[PDB]
């Protein structure tokens, strides 16, 4: 499915913000079948190329919360956990939750409350000890707020 816009395409100014928001809008809707098939000669995707980047846009965020998953990351995910979610709590603590139900202190503060650190689901490689976590941390302190 391809359709063609007379208005101009994307720019580096971003979808904006207007003054006023609208009182109505319109209902959008999308479709997923949970039945589909590869081996036939037709494929699922159109001829048009998929996204030139394969790094998944990060999700709409809620106050103080993010989803974030190896999908969005792409190889650079440090975690054995293939996802987590990150929230900062009304404590000011950053921490990580990862889907076993076990949550993993981010930061300084979170960690002299008690919490483990995400080291047990961290991938150790070859040299330079662990791979390095910094990257969750910085995202995970944006929804903070700190500064």
């Amino acid at each position: 499915h391809h359709h063609h816009h007379h208005s101009s395409g994307l720019v580096p100014r971003g979808s904006g913000m207007k003054e006023t928001a609208a009182a109505k809008f319109e209902r959008q809707h999308m479709d997923s079948p949970d039945l589909g098939t590869d081996d036939d000669d037709k494929t699922g995707g159109g001829r048009a190329d998929p996204a030139h980047r394969s790094p998944v846009p990060l999700p709409s965020p809620t106050s103080n919360k993010q989803d974030i998953s190896e999908a969005n990351l792409a190889y650079l995910w440090p975690l054995t956990v293939d996802h987590g979610t990150i929230e900062c709590l009304p404590s000011d603590n950053a921490v990580f939750v990862a889907p076993d139900g076990t949550t993993y202190a981010l930061n300084d503060r979170a960690e002299k409350a008690g919490h483990p650190p995400i080291t047990p689901i961290r991938a150790k490689g070859s040299g330079g000890g662990y791979i390095s976590l910094g990257a969750l941390l910085s995202t995970t302190l944006n929804l903070c707020g700190k500064g």
